[PDB]
């Protein structure tokens, strides 16, 4: 099964306007980087981060233990002008697994609350042997069909209603689903099976006209699932599988 | 007049699966460090840049000329992986400077065309006595109602579905609306008045139960506008005014 | 007339040690990040940054205004733990402008008083009409006599030693040294002519046995001046030039 | 046994100058960039890294086995215009260890050789049981003698004697000295005691008339080391031990 980290920047919306508020083009820049930070240190040890809403973000870490975890939460204290609390929980679904995570987290206190910071801890368990399924979904020529025919705005209004139709069809599933650039979109879906994707891109496809392919890899760690998942689309581009969706599972073992 | 530039990775496609395709951690830190940097290069001339979908980027540009626009291009050459293509516009409405702006683009030749390396032009002028108006909007106590209360991702669906409301009656006024963390937006929104903002709101909250707030600056450069935005989201809080909007203009 | 801006950590020194010693990897991580900052935003407007001892830096700011160096000084503030405090002075020579521009800083107080904080300042006036020359100089053959010879730490050693004389025989004519990596120097050096390079360089390969070469650039900002600077050096190498330094100054018709 | 990684930025020559040079700013961006992320990564693996020449880097690597460097590697190829060899070596002295994976890195060709991308390798073994010796070096006083007396520059000159100088003196011992700003410098230093530090130290006050303090730390990794040399150095501080250096082992 899944382990999920949930990540708050600490008192964060006070520190924003005060003493008074703060250019925006510099907290746009310190908050990418502290996404970018986060995604080279989990990285380092397997783990994939997902940016959420920035003040708060989800991180898949099987295998990242609770030491790892402590040594980035104190890498941020060094070099940022904020802290972060971090909880981790496991379940066999996604949603599952972060939901968890966050009530342990509110347990312990407001996330506008300055006596409450760098929280570190698990709901239930750390996965010992489990794993992850990442569906890595991606529109069929996104360059020919919109890129360069419609203005720049209108692909991004398009490709945001595709993501949040998405998110509601996934989350009957406990799935979840992030925008991770370009038309491309990232769901953590342990449970799900190929004829449920197939299901879902149908209903989208009738409602905007937009065809969907998907990889879906299955590993140890979110690095392993993921890097799974590029060569399932990889293939599906090549005409070596006859569908949409490719499954592919890890056996270097 | 609202001056916009497009931004856009060179046939960024191919590059991120060959030879091969590329660790995803990877991509998100390399992604979201061009965006940083964007910010802080247009920042330094009083622009700003939203992400929009990371390999295109749509900014606002109010007084930034086309041999800086040109410095910062080559900035990125120096430092990255791949290049980038600009193409500037101006016009009454921040839709139609963008759309006079990706049309120029297109042009010039197809996003996943190795051969159109480094577009830079400007599709009608550059805006010499011209305004920004950003309205900085935000939801009604986030941390009491949702995000104390609902789990990380039901918080996550409930911005996404208030985002994408916004983005389609904003588009009626020919503005925009830009995700900037937590629960606000940003809206270049030449035209609209406080009255346009209040009609909005109101259908907003009938439909989703949410209540929202917007500061509305006008100013010279985006940098203005945002600085002046944020300063009536302030006055909201501190009572200083009486309705969830407030204007503030560069010469008041 | 060359501009020089003195940037200082505030109150660096208790920061890095309260409430504790902080691990050094994340230090190393945020000093480098101010110090490519402050190049990419001073160098948007056309000046150049040397790390100088990190804690204080020296930069080239010609043509740069006072408003701007308070947009940069605030931006610091809004993304990094701690401010920082900036001097400009105008002079004749290198040495003299860092000198007066420092001199400003101390009489506003010490590097580690906690409320000196964002001191910002112009010892005597912005440069109005002035120039900046730069010495871009490079061992010859720094690849097969050394890099690809010796260990890393002994051609290390060896660029070190020469780094050092350098810098004690420049400062004879006001002006100033700076390592920018492997085998390279930058040398803002207003009022010094090819001859008293060459008179240098043939002092160091006497002593060092190693050839050394320039370009010199003459601009209005620190970005034309280092341009030019490095079209010398190309000259120089392609034998364009019968010489091992090459003068090259700004003419935009 | 102290192991040592040595990382070369590949056919980096050329690249600079090629099709044009490239502007100063961004190449000082680029490298503090890639010298700054290095020590994130490594130090997700409690390692330590220091900039050397910036083209040429030297890392302390005990407990960071050959698959997670091969993936820092491949993370630089993913985010940067340029590629990073890198080779391991382990040896009783800091000195040794670099010059065994320098040697072998050199086997496999020169710096400037566009087909020689990507070395990876050991040039004997990844140490097992080892430690690292890490001493941190700090100037008494520098505010009051020297930040808030003269120049910017004229700061910056004495502190750069004072690093030649104790660059010279500590490879005697096969010990190996890194800036890493202010007044401070790092140096493995597997081998040498508290005495040979003292010195060291006597020389340079009466050469510079510059007051030396050490904290040296003795671990199993570069963090562990660090981490107990910035310990000592407080001690020393806080008055809580009677010289001017201090050993704390893990
Ligand atoms: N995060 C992320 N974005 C990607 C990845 N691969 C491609 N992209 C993005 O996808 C955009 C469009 O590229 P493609 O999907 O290859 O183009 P297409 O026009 O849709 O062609 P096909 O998908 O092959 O039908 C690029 O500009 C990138 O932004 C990836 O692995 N990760
Ligand atoms: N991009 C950006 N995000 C902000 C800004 N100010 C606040 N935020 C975000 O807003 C989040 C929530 O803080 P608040 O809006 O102050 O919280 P609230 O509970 O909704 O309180 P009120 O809006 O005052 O009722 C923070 O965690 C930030 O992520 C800003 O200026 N720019
Ligand atoms: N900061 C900086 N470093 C440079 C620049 N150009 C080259 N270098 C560095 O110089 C190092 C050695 O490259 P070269 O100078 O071409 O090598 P060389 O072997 O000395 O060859 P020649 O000088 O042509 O004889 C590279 O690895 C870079 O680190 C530059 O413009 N700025
Ligand atoms: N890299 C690094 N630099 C440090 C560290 N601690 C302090 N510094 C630097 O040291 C500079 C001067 O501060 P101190 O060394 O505490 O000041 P001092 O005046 O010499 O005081 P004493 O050392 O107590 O005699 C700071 O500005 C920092 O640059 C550290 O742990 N690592
Ligand atoms: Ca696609
Ligand atoms: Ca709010
Ligand atoms: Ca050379
Ligand atoms: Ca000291
Ligand atoms: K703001
Ligand atoms: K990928
Ligand atoms: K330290
Ligand atoms: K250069
Ligand atoms: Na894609
Ligand atoms: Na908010
Ligand atoms: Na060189
Ligand atoms: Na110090």
């Amino acid at each position: 099964m899944i382990q999920i980290t949930v990540i708050q920047i600490d008192n964060y919306g006070p520190w924003t306007v005060t003493p008074n508020p703060r250019r925006e083009s510099d907290l746009q820049a310190l908050q990418s980087r502290l996404y970018a930070d986060l995604n080279l240190m989990f990285g380092a040890h397997k783990g994939l981060v997902f940016y959420t809403r920035f003040d708060n973000l989800i991180a898949i870490t099987n295998g990242i233990d609770l030491i790892t975890h402590k040594r980035i939460q104190e890498s941020i204290r060094n070099r940022y002008p904020f802290t972060v609390s971090m909880v981790i929980a496991s379940a066999e679904t996604p949603y599952e697994a972060q939901k968890l995570a966050t009530e342990t987290l509110q347990e312990y206190g407001s996330a506008q609350d300055e006596n409450r910071k760098e929280v570190l801890d698990v709901a239930n368990e750390l996965v010992v042997d489990g794993y992850v399924q990442i569906a890595h979904i991606d529109i069929n020529n996104i360059t020919g069909t919109l890129t360069d025919i419609v203005s720049a705005y209108d692909t991004y209004l398009n490709v945001n209603k595709v993501k949040l139709a998405l998110m509601e069809e996934l989350l009957k599933y406990n799935a979840l689903l992030f925008f991770i650039g370009g038309d491309n979109f990232m769901a953590p879906s342990n449970g799900m099976s190929e004829e449920d994707f197939l299901d879902i891109f149908n209903r989208i496809n009738k409602k905007y006209k937009i065809e969907l392919k998907a990889g879906i890899g299955i590993g140890r760690t979110a690095e392993d699932a993921s890097n799974l998942a590029d060569i399932g689309l990889e293939k599906i581009r090549g005409k070596l599988v006859d569908k949409n969706v490719c499954t592919l599972k890890q056996d270097d073992f």
